[PDB]
């Protein structure tokens, strides 16, 4: 009955009209978005959807006035795609689109604002600091200890991220992340199992436990390595996995996520869950996680992209 | 010295290039935005700026690919203009623009989200309820009492608003506001002096006290009536006006306002201030308030629009 609700308006691919798959862009995750778009476009075409691709670049507005578009599938990654900017352009152009609206996308792209919202609601997210100075690195070390994990506030795909074990590599990781974003945050390192929880049309999909011999789930482990471990069902018991899913729903509703999304959650040695971030246009590569979660629920890749598309027939927030 | 910082990059009008004044649109405040744009455009032209106007409509993307534009002056009012959507379109198009960024504009357009952020920071804003039912109207009445003020969450210019003194007109005002927005909120009526506080380039301008023989500061009193009262300096003492200005700065920084903006604040019988809302593209008509506040600080209309333009030469958030 739940899977019936997920496939609600997926029966007629022709009913969606001409669908523009938006991918590429000029963000650091461009290469990831190129493969996600190729997956989504090929999937929509095999399903019988009148779908075409658009490599988002300096060409975009020219293509929006030339091409007829009944609906846009946003599968861009990072700034210029997941930060509400592309969402606002499509609303001005009067084109309906997939995923979260302008406010939710802009908020979820900002890891600092996202964590700040979660804290005001009493949701767990690792203690952190904002780094714009070598003195800031020293204060964060004195208050939070080691190890730490440094990340730009607005990036994805573990780009510009580093786990640091001392002040020496903390300062080097801050300078590296600052080449991607003047907004640099550092979090307390959570030591324990890593989970990721996909949500689709207000339903929380099966959780996936992630493992890699790397120091963390970095760009290489996500997209290039062969020894990354994916486990579904996750080793959690029914009470613990239910707790994780209810935490994911609250964390996504806190930001206003719509259509679909993915939450990345850590668990510590005492069983506590810690929210890291939420993605509003998760990767759709053949290495990606939301497709794995969809299969566990029973949807193949074509049903998944059709479900994301059918959800957009209503209104964003 | 403060006024020097306000006029920082206003000396060379030719230095801004070709400036597109964006006005009109399809929101309920279209007629207001048409007059604000006419004021801003005429002001920029008399200052020696290579400025042209664009009536935002179904024409927009076609005009953005035809016209050369070095900088956009956003003077649209309401949804499609102040809600981050136009801001996101201009960022995708690579055009710098005036005012708050995508996240701040989208947040400040939403009165519910704005009040919700203020509450988490301990800033004062009237107790409220969300109305989507006649039972909701009854619960709000039982909890908040009378009188009340009903408003759509995303409107401006007092459109769809009504002060209600009983359950009969509460329910009628809810149905009327729901024709503009499925998001309807009702606030506790604050009885006392009304102030409005303009901010420009991180500086808080002199406060203006507002008075009208109407039941409240409605669309008619704002734009059509002759007996609306504007008082600058406001009757507050130095300690009280300083308190109001520091509250305005905190309320604007809470949402991420940039460039300029205006806050509307009520004061009750016991001297307490209550934040109503923040506008990220305030009206610029000859009835409008930000020009009055600028004159009190020493800037005429041309210096004001040049200052808004010079601030945009940096980066939005
Ligand atoms: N506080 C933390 N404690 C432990 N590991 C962490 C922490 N924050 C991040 N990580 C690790 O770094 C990885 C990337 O972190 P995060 O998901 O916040 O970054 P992202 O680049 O935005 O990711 P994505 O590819 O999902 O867009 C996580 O999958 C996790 O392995
Ligand atoms: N809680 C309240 N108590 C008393 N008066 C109120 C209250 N809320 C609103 N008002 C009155 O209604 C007017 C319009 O309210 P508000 O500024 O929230 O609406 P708006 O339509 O978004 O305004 P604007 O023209 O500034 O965009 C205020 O100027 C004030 O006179
Ligand atoms: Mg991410
Ligand atoms: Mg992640
Ligand atoms: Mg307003
Ligand atoms: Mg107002």
């Amino acid at each position: 009955l739940c899977l019936d609700s997920l496939l609600n308006g997926t029966q007629d691919p022709k009913a969606f009209g001409r669908v523009a798959v938006l991918f590429g862009g000029k963000s650091a995750e461009r290469e990831v978005s190129l493969k996600s778009g190729a997956m989504v476009l090929q999937s929509l075409l095999a399903a019988g959807v009148d779908a075409f691709g658009i490599d988002v670049g300096e060409d975009l507005l020219q293509r929006l006035v030339e091409e007829k578009i009944d609906r846009a599938f946003i599968i861009l990654h990072g700034r210029g795609g997941e930060d509400g900017s592309m969402q606002g352009l499509l609303e001005c152009a009067g084109i309906p689109y997939t995923g979260s609206g302008v406010l939710a996308s802009a908020l979820a792209m900002d890891k600092l604002r996202t964590k700040r919202v979660w804290l005001s609601l009493g949701l767990p997210t690792p203690d952190y600091a904002v780094l714009a100075s070598e003195d800031d690195c020293r204060e964060a070390a004195q208050r939070l200890g080691f190890p730490l994990i440094v990340k730009p506030a607005h990036e994805g795909s573990s780009i510009g991220m580093a786990k640091v074990g001392g002040l020496d590599e903390l300062i080097a990781a801050w300078r590296e992340a600052a080449r991607y974003d003047s907004q640099v945050l550092v979090e307390q390192w959570i030591s324990g199992p890593e989970f990721t929880v996909a949500t689709l049309r207000g339903q929380v999909l099966p959780a996936i436990r992630l493992g890699t011999p790397h120091t963390f789930y970095d760009y290489d482990a996500k997209y290039l390595a062969s020894d990354t471990r994916y486990q579904v069902p996750c080793g959690l018991d029914e009470a613990k996995e239910r707790e994780l899913k209810e935490l994911t729903a609250r964390a996504c509703d806190a930001l206003g996520i719509q259509g679909w999304g993915r939450a990345d959650v850590m668990q510590d040695a005492e069983g506590r869950f810690w929210l890291l971030e939420v993605n509003t246009a998760p990767g759709m590569t053949d290495h990606s996680l939301v497709p794995m979660a969809a299969r566990a629920a029973g949807l193949d890749f074509q049903q998944l992209v059709l479900a994301i598309l059918a959800d957009s027939r209503e209104a964003r927030g």
